[PDB]
Order: C-alpha cells, then sequence, then structure tokens
C-alpha cells in the first residue's frame, strides 16, 4: 500500500463521460449546479468533495434530453473549461461562456439512468 486505499465500495465513481450540449435561445441548457467554492480551510483534512455538481436537469431542455446528465453529478470541465475547483460563478460563466457546443465531463456515481415514457 506505498499509498493506501479507503472506500470499500462507497461512492465508487467510475471513469469521466463526455457530452455535447447545444445551448438554446429562449431556454438555457437546463442544466444547475450546488455549492460552487474555490476557496477553503487548508488544514482541512476529509473525504468529502467540494467539486461542482449537477443541481438540477430539467427535462424540456438540450441537457434533459441527452439523458446523459443528471442532479448529483460531479462536472469536472465543460466545454474544455477546469471548473473542478471553479467556484459556483466561475463554473457558471463557462457553460455560459463555453463555445459551443458546450461539452460537459462528469462521472455519474454507482448508479442507473431512466428510461422515456
Amino acid at each position: 500500500g506505498s499509498s493506501g486505499s479507503s472506500g470499500p465500495n462507497f461512492s465508487h465513481w467510475g471513469p469521466p463521460r463526455i457530452v455535447e450540449i447545444f445551448r438554446e435561445p429562449n431556454v438555457s441548457l437546463g442544466i444547475s449546479i450546488v455549492g460552487g467554492q474555490t476557496v477553503i480551510k487548508r488544514l482541512k483534512n476529509g473525504e468529502e468533495l467540494k467539486g461542482i455538481f449537477i443541481k438540477q436537469v430539467l427535462e424540456d431542455s438540450p441537457a434533459g434530453k441527452t439523458n446523459a446528465l443528471k442532479t448529483g453529478d460531479k462536472i469536472l470541465e465543460v466545454s474544455g473549461v477546469d471548473l473542478q475547483n471553479a467556484s459556483h460563478s466561475e463554473a457558471v460563466e463557462a457553460i455560459k461562456n463555453a463555445g459551443n457546443p458546450v461539452v460537459f465531463i462528469v462521472q455519474s456515481l454507482s448508479s442507473t439512468p431512466r428510461v422515456i415514457p
């Protein structure tokens, strides 16, 4: 264990996923994000996450149709912009200032998507 590992099948985050989302006029991408911090106490030590995570995704949106993005996910990059350590606003501007199309690089935790009605 030259490095060590801690996590007996707990919140196992698989590999990243790239998805191209085309922004809409009247309506936005239809994606949201929670929290959003860029600076936190150093001494702090834990296993939690601070990165940007999908807050909520609409249905009548370009992101809700791709069925490749859902609330809870962890956005690591968008349109080729590192939003991991990016605050709530730092990430927002990225999605709004993402050179269309708007690519999304997140990682869906050990879970399963949903089917259409």
